């Protein structure tokens, strides 16, 4: 609501959205698209969502590998700061929902994965799908990690 854009971000998903600006640009491309932010969940390796990931088989390789298969690699490198594609914001603005909808004050990286998840339909969701994790499995890891305590 108040502040900036990644206020309640914590620690781990702040480094989500740096390493997701960062895979982006290491593929030529002008956007931080909401593939991106799946990249930069599995790259950031320690949070929820990376367990989560990488429990299913889901790899930073394999998902690069995906990306440069359908979207294929950009002419020339941005730099300074790359936008956010809309879809990606809306995957942001859905991740706040999660966190406040699970009685969260800070958005982690399991937020960001179910926002992604939310959303359904953009670059992440079809490489989720191509690499054979279905978008309701992916959702019942995240869950079965952050219950049961």
């Amino acid at each position: 609501p108040l502040g900036s854009m990644f206020e309640r971000f914590t620690d781990r998903a702040r480094r989500v959205v740096v390493l997701a600006q960062e895979e982006a640009r290491m593929l030529n491309h002008n956007y931080i698209g909401t593939e991106h932010i799946l990249l930069g969940l599995i790259h950031e390796g320690e949070g929820v969502a990376a367990k989560s990931l990488e429990s299913l088989g889901i790899s930073l390789e394999g998902v690069r590998s995906q990306v440069e298969e359908i979207i294929g690699q950009g002419q020339q490198a941005p730099s300074g700061h790359i936008p956010f594609t809309p879809r990606a914001k809306k995957v942001l603005e859905l991740s706040l929902r999660e966190a406040l909808q699970l009685g969260h004050n800070y958005i982690g990286t399991e937020h960001i994965l179910l926002g992604l998840i939310r959303e359904g339909e953009g670059v992440a969701a079809q490489v989720l799908v191509k690499l054979g994790a279905e978008l309701t499995r992916v959702r019942q890891q995240v869950i079965q990690l952050l219950s049961g305590y």
